[PDB]
């Protein structure tokens, strides 16, 4: 038993890889929500955004925490129309809605601009297509294959804590050593440690 945010900022590819670079946040999804068609999907995305599941362990770090990566990643200064990219933070209760509301008024005093963050009731979150999920990491062919065939298949792969660590790390949001930190974590038979390792060295270069 976990909590959830849910969050729109834009094409969730940087946000997947940001968010699951963090401490606390055990595992991430990319999707659509928002809108009102069931089953959305890329090329019928209907009035959906751009979005990200984050399941993230309450023991260890804030819903207030989030909001605050949350609107370090953009500047949702101005208003727009365009629903698949617009900044949107989707509630999921009343403690989260206050959270957010609180923190979007002392960003506004604190900055002196109008934020235009939407904070909605969360509806219905749909998953995008695999090709969208852990999206760095699945396209780094070598590592991909490896963690993959570790993990058991593509799904367990993606759902995985590692997963979202690895594809922060490809994206260039943590170091190597907290990655391997994290790696250190899942206990892996020596062998495997060292071939995922040697991978990761390689690309840090
Ligand atoms: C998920 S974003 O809307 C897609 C952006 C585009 N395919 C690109 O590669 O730049």
């Amino acid at each position: 038993k976990l909590s959830i945010a849910v969050f729109a900022l834009g094409c969730f590819w940087g946000p997947d890889a940001q968010f699951g670079s963090i401490k606390g946040v055990v595992s991430t999804r990319v999707g659509y929500a928002g809108g009102t068609t069931n089953n959305p999907s890329y090329y019928n995305l209907g009035d959906h955004s751009d979005s990200i599941e984050i399941q993230y362990d309450a023991n260890v770090i804030t819903y207030g925490e989030l909001l605050n990566i949350f609107w370090n990643l953009h500047n949702p200064v101005y208003e727009t129309t365009n629903r698949q990219y617009m900044s949107r933070i989707f509630y999921l209760d009343d403690g989260q809605k206050s959270e957010a509301l609180e923190m979007k008024r002392q960003i506004e005093a604190a900055n002196g601009e109008k934020i235009y963050t939407e904070i909605v009731p969360l509806e219905n979150f749909y998953l995008a297509e695999g090709y969208h999920q852990k999206y760095y990491l699945q396209n780094t062919t070598k590592l991909y294959q490896t963690l993959k065939a570790i993990y058991g298949g593509f799904g367990n792969l993606v759902r995985s804590t590692l997963a979202a660590r690895m594809n922060g790390y490809i994206a260039g949001n943590l170091s190597i050593a907290s990655l391997k930190e994290e790696m250190d974590l899942v206990e892996l038979p020596e062998d495997q440690y060292e071939k995922v390792l040697s991978i990761v060295e390689e690309i840090k270069l």
